[PDB]
């Protein structure tokens, strides 16, 4: 888990999309991000690179 998580001290950008609870990475926060296909699972923390496998992830994500 890690522990009670919740915005404080995280910046979401919106154009570069980079996310930093670390008040320490806001500091060395470098807007410019190549995000081309990357989608993130919030459990499944590990991304994928494609749009159509993760249609089919969320498929096993829904209930019957
Ligand atoms: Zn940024
Ligand atoms: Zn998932």
């Amino acid at each position: 888990a890690g522990g009670a998580a919740r915005p404080l001290g995280e910046f979401i950008c919106q154009l570069c999309k980079e996310e930093y609870a670390d008040p320490f990475a806001l500091a060395q926060h470098k807007c410019s991000r190549i995000v081309r296909v990357e989608y993130r699972c919030p459990e499944c923390a590990k991304v994928f690179s494609c749009p159509a496998n993760l249609a089919s992830h969320r498929r096993w994500h829904k209930p019957r």
